[PDB]
């Protein structure tokens, strides 16, 4: 009778679906974990990674994030909020990168992946600092397909939770490129119904939704509590059927159990 660990398998059970939670408390440096070991669907919170890995880039390019990057007719896929603005013109990478982070453009995304040498260049990334359960596979908007069982465009909540952690508590980045990925989470304007939503509104966070297909809905975070030591929480959700709405509801609930628990 684990105390967060029952409540968050109910909610699970209340929903139809398969819940997966992993908090990193870097007070303790305690963890609660919830099928923290189980391969998830990414979707937009592979948006991240991507990004993460063009700032690891501009350490040593320290004129990229300015450089500009066309926008062609033809780059623009199923969800472009920010590029269809700038469609046979172009945008920076610091404009991609806050595109596909704070508003999930998967034409934003795409110029990451581009930049990085294809998918495996965002999985490349990962693997140099130390995450060998991501992989990205795909590029957009195939890898939300969130297929049961497709080991595609998948990583487990804990690994995401740690990765997460690094990237941007940790020194995995650069302290100007954690400072400025840190800033766009912050800034993120999507899942105001996810996470941020079971939350004090006292706390100030730092997050990356997605979505796909299976009524994936998921959501990562970085969260500071008010005179407390900050948290990493990753929350992923997928149903068992395909047109299954989304549930961003799950994740604000298990958002306030782990808030509970501290
Ligand atoms: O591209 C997609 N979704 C998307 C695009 C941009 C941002 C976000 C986002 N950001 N934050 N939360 N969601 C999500 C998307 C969605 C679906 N789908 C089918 C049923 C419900 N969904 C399927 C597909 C695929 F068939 F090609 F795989 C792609």
């Amino acid at each position: 009778t684990s105390a967060v660990q029952q409540k968050l398998a109910a909610l699970e059970k209340s929903s139809g679906g398969r819940l997966g939670v992993a908090l990193i408390d870097t007070a303790d440096n305690t963890q609660v974990l919830y099928r923290g070991d189980e391969r998830f669907p990414m979707c937009s919170t592979s948006k991240v990674m991507a990004a993460a890995a063009v700032l690891k880039q501009s350490e040593t390019q320290k004129q990229l994030l300015n450089q500009p990057v066309e926008i062609k007719p033809a780059d623009l896929v199923n969800y472009n909020p920010i590029a269809e603005k700038h469609v046979n013109g172009t945008m920076t990478l610091a404009e991609l990168s806050a595109a596909a982070l704070q508003y999930s453009d998967n034409t934003a995304m795409n110029k990451l992946i581009a930049q990085l040498g294809g998918p495996g260049g965002v999985t490349a990334f990962a693997r140099a600092i130390g995450d060998e359960t991501f992989r990205l596979d795909r590029t957009e908007p195939t890898l939300n397909t969130a297929i049961p069982g497709d080991p595609r465009d998948t990583t487990t909540p804990r690994a995401m939770a740690q990765t997460l952690r690094q990237l941007t508590l940790g020194h995995a980045l650069g302290e100007t490129q954690r400072a400025q990925l840190v800033t766009w989470l912050k800034g993120n304007t999507t899942g105001a119904a996810s996470i941020r939503a079971g939350l004090p509104t006292s706390w100030t966070v730092g997050n990356k939704t997605g979505s796909g297909d299976y009524g994936t809905t998921n959501d990562i975070a970085v969260i500071w509590p008010q005179g407390r030591a900050p948290l990493v929480l990753v929350t992923y959700f997928t149903q068992p059927q395909q047109n299954a709405e989304s549930r961003r509801d799950v994740l604000a609930s298990a958002a306030r159990i782990i808030a509970e628990g501290l």
